[PDB]
């Protein structure tokens, strides 16, 4: 279960370099250069890394110091062979941001984080990135008079416009990718699911240029089906990168390796991503526990990749296993896939077996035979 | 606080009508006639009731005996001067939809389910009905193999279609209300959230024709802020119906009647429908607990409408006060409804004050100084 | 991974029998014999069946009626080899326990609750049952002024001291196990997980005749880890009796069969229940889904032993594999079990070496390698 | 609404000193010198304040500079007459800590947790506090092979022990008291609940030296209901202290001024305490949001000791009201604090009234009346 190049699989500058900080805490690791993550996660075996403008060039850096601090990285990433698919913007971190950075009640802050986007989107593309993900984390509140939620989102809309607008007027290819979650740091963050982003993107000038980056945590901190909201974005046509990684229900955002926390949850999103064909980066967001140094650190990351290898190995075989295409055929599967009434309204109305004459008992009396699809489904993950 | 037809207050026959069957316990109270709720409500100070098929007519029943059943409903409607705004089809009771009615993998099932939804909406626009609601509870699964996603999107969108062609072919001016659930009856529910049915809407042929029917508790039901996802709704211009109840958290559907569960929450929805001039129905989807007799019933559902006007009377206190709209511009909420750059993409980029000589500690310093503003709230909610 | 006798794999009639009635649905299947689903759980391989009075015998039977129904259960028992490891009471379902059974605020209905409790343990007794489940389903509120918590715990522990009183008066060997669910279907249900059960218990006048029987959904509808709860129950020498299934996070109870659900948490469960040596019964308590025919109850009959079985074989598997034991030293869990301070308190005070001149930076330095030991935990789970 | 000293409102210097880092974002806050948070607490009408021993003297102070930190906030307390009641160890921002104090699997770090621990009950004691609290935040895993929770508790078990043997040694009249948190910084942590920890405390050498001080938000997050919770403390005799604050549901711990969050929960806890006499301190643990600045925190901290004391107003307006007390007994609260067979268990058995001649139907039939209760609750809550 060994990385190959065609598997993409990428990681975050922040990933791997958590320093372990959590709100009761202090850094349980030193800073990582880079540099020195770069090289790490291509031994790994990893084939790209991501990055927040922040996590590359230190806040306040001058330029000659933003020079330097590019260079080394691309001189690692050409040492490497490691790509830049997606990079973002640091809009959370700074106090200056405490109430939002697009959504801000000052507007002076909000054009800010619109300037700040707008310069690491030069650099992005600079370095060769296809999709740039935006996460408002600050963007939402902790009670209800703070923010006003339909000029929130007339602000929302107002930005992402501007930043389409620049894109488009700078001929660059890039596409956006906005990552919804529920909340944390905020008590309720805007676009707080999948299908949230969804809606508000239809609503955008040019709704060709954005898409989602959802993150197998998030919807998971909702009680949300990870795997059925993937299905609806790549029903949308708008899966544009993802993050994975695992998460023990509805609390904090763990950010554990992926494979951990929901396996079953994690087996069936393999299945649909392979399936679907899906070809963006396989990102990991996700941090080492506090509770391990260095060499847990480059474990956590080589266990992320493995995890998504095995899942990929059971999944594919549960589909190919003759059994289970017969299981699928028992419970409808197939069925399911045809359309209901190609025949046309009038035809529907006209149809005495679809009312009058359907024996509704008898289709009752079917049973769905489920279980039996699901235990092979089991059978299959667990090589029993 | 004695309810007015202007405030519009509804309640659907199953609410008041529920017996009490829980899955775990048998009725606790008779079932009632249609006719006596509709005069029990009407003495109350509703203005109206809304109804699946199989409540006003049983299910299985002769055309006399249909004609009958609405012939006495019609009676009580003209002795009260109640209204029928809204009704909707029963696909969840019958075990027939035990795997869903319009994604069921079994396609003779779906065809069953349109032919059904159909004949009632034939129905409801006689009863007066302006918006049809539709309730997906049986759609989704258990597992994972149960139910490809993409495939029961394409027949859920096959389904609305149809649903569309056949109100647009009468010339009916009825338009339809997706209401979500994110589980419960099925482990996980297709479009879980106001989130997932305004993005799916938007994919429908004829998306005019459909907004969303979101109800209190669902959105909790996900930790999720309903207040928030109403604002999306209106800022989409989708919000057709709401269902109106209390829920205590993250559990099972409790339908607590209006004003309990989260009582802050309620305050907010109440501010925020009012402030954006929502003009349809004030419609109470709740049960009165298996605890209570008749007479519990329909002091449950007088409460409803007495805890929907105090909270109307305390949020719009609390928007006149002079303090609390000092309060509301010393937290910016004024700044936040004004454009961020309406001076255009290149002025943005051009003003040195938005970036190269913006004072980000100056900004950062200035407090939001919403904990005095939350507290205005709280003092007026109480009358403190 | 066939069962054998030795698994003691056993099953509630409840279970395998529920119809499919559900808070929004009819039954989809019909009643089952009690003779039939020992017999059809004796041919997948299970040991015992367990039982609610008004499972075994229709509630309001006649005596003669009583007789018959124990008559062809006994023959059944004694046709198959099926053991009654424990029983419990049915305050539940009917009406008259709207309000609870032992808790009721109507004084008759607590004193109803104790007398049809007692005829069960009688019976219970006869059976050869050595546990006797109290599940306090109807135990608790919706509403704050409903319930003085302090007196209904005061008439929690009278009923208990009564039975206990009751068993000791007539010599029988039976103990109580008492079942937490924090939820549903009250809104809030008293001793709403192991924890608040184990500490009532040592209240009692009598303790030592009662333990606890957790449930895996049970619990993980609080949100909390199941295999920690189980520890401390092990821990207090109370885990009398346990109840197997899977639970989709928090949400409605879903009873789904064990393995399903939260798979990780199920092989940390399997790995601790058979570590310590538990003794008791492996309990089903698990609902088939609504959509299955009786081939699908008996598929998820059979599924939960087989699950059950296969992550025996891998908790086996990681405990014996001798890199698993180097990795578990690595992580210290070896120093886990030594005492802290058996020098005592003076010894610890003088010792420098724990404060003075304790190194703290480069004890924090030390990693804990838990990564690296749970990607050996999933690669066992995963058979990778 | 005016705070007095016999309210005993006490808070924590980390409350309102919190400097708004998360996890992810900076302080947007300067750090309080301990000396004018006592000085402002005391001018907003608080009587008291509670510290961990790093809150008052920085880690890796001097002898000299303990003195010096230590005597300016003992001529803080000496200036405004506040009481010190409670202080307890941080035990979770350093490193060292990362995988616990007490029940660190480094048997060297679960000495130095006493250790430090024990240094500072001395400090509490000559600060007069009565009250000793231990928050096991580290105590836990994110991962099933990190931590034996059997062998935990035995560390567990073992630290309290001797900390019980060390305050009895030194003749102090100082009690402890277990503050549960069911997760976050681990990602489940050990005494997850109020009942965990109370189960706990009875297998403790001095179970009398311990007891709980459950905070609101902690079980708020496992879904609990947390009056429920303090009454069963209360009934067990163990309630020594409390930590007031708001949650919204189950998410990351939010630590809201009291009030905020569950209002409705706030109302039925303050009319529990008092009704229960409960005459420890009523202290917040509470953060003012990051949005804020120093007014800002003071307005909420305000805010806490506002809600307690209107809702303490509303909860006594609402028992002494003779409608209300009606309705309670309509509901047959008086009944549920009748014994329900203080005529013994013999007599029960011969009462035919108990079974053999209860009229299950009847009793079924009679409402519990819970509803009108309850929306008299609300209209005293709202003051309508
Ligand atoms: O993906 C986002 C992540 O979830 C967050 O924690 O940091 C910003 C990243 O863009
Ligand atoms: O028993 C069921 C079978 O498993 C399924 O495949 O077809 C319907 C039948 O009723
Ligand atoms: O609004 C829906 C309700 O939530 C459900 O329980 O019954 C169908 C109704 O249409
Ligand atoms: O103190 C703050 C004030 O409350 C707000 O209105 O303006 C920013 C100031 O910094
Ligand atoms: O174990 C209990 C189960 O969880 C409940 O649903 O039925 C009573 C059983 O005793
Ligand atoms: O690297 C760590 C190792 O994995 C562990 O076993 O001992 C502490 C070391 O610091
Ligand atoms: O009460 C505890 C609080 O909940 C935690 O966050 O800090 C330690 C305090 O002792
Ligand atoms: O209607 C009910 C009444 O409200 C209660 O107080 O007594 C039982 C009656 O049945
Ligand atoms: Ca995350
Ligand atoms: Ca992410
Ligand atoms: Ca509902
Ligand atoms: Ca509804
Ligand atoms: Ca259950
Ligand atoms: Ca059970
Ligand atoms: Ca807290
Ligand atoms: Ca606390």
């Amino acid at each position: 279960y060994q990385p190959t190049p065609e598997d993409r699989f990428t990681f975050g500058l922040w990933t791997v370099g958590w320093q372990g900080r959590d709100p009761f805490g202090d850094a349980t690791r030193r800073a990582l250069d880079p540099v020195e993550s770069v090289q790490r996660l291509a031994e790994l075996g990893a084939h790209g890394v991501t990055f927040h403008d922040d996590d590359l060039i230190p806040f306040g850096s001058s330029d000659s110091e933003r020079e330097e601090h590019v260079k080394r990285f691309r001189q690692a990433l050409d040492d490497t062979g490691m790509k830049v698919p997606m990079a973002t913007t640091n809009l959370f971190t700074h106090p200056v941001f405490k109430d939002g950075g697009f959504t801000a009640n000052d507007r002076d802050v909000r054009r800010y984080a619109l300037r700040k986007t707008i310069r690491n989107i030069d650099l992005a593309v600079e370095l060769g990135a296809e999709t740039y993900v935006a996460w408002g984390g600050r963007e939402g509140a902790e009670s209800g008079g703070a923010k006003d939620v339909r000029d929130a989102l007339d602000r929302m809309k107002e930005a992402f416009d501007l930043l389409g607008e620049y894109v488009t007027s700078q001929g660059y290819d890039i596409r956006f990718a906005i990552e919804p979650k529920p909340n944390e740091p905020r008590g309720d963050i805007l676009l707080p699911t999948v299908g949230h982003a969804l809606a508000f993107i239809e609503r955008l000038e040019r709704p060709e240029l954005y898409g989602v980056n959802p993150e197998v945590g998030h919807e998971q901190m909702a009680g949300l089906n990870f795997p059925h909201g993937i299905a609806q974005a790549l029903w949308a046509g708008k899966l544009f990168h993802i993050d994975l990684n695992g998460q023990n229900g509805i609390k904090y955002d763990q950010d554990l390796r992926f494979g951990a926390g929901d396996l079953r949850a994690a087996f069936w999103l393999v299945d649909l991503l392979e399936s679907a064909g899906y070809s963006g980066p396989r990102h990991f967001d996700f941090k080492p526990p506090r509770t391990e140094d260095f060499d847990g650190v480059w474990a956590s990351a080589a266990g992320c990749m493995r995890n998504y290898l095995i899942l990929k190995e059971r999944a594919a075989a549960f589909r190919a296993d003759p059994e289970v295409q017969e299981a699928l055929r028992a419970s409808r599967l197939d069925e399911l896939a045809r359309p209901t009434a190609a025949d046309g309204l009038q035809a529907l109305l006209d149809d005495r077996s679809a009312f009058e004459e359907f024996d509704v008992d008898a289709a009752a009396a079917r049973g769905m035979a489920f279980e039996r699809l699901d235990q092979l489904a089991m059978d299959h993950l667990l090589g029993a």
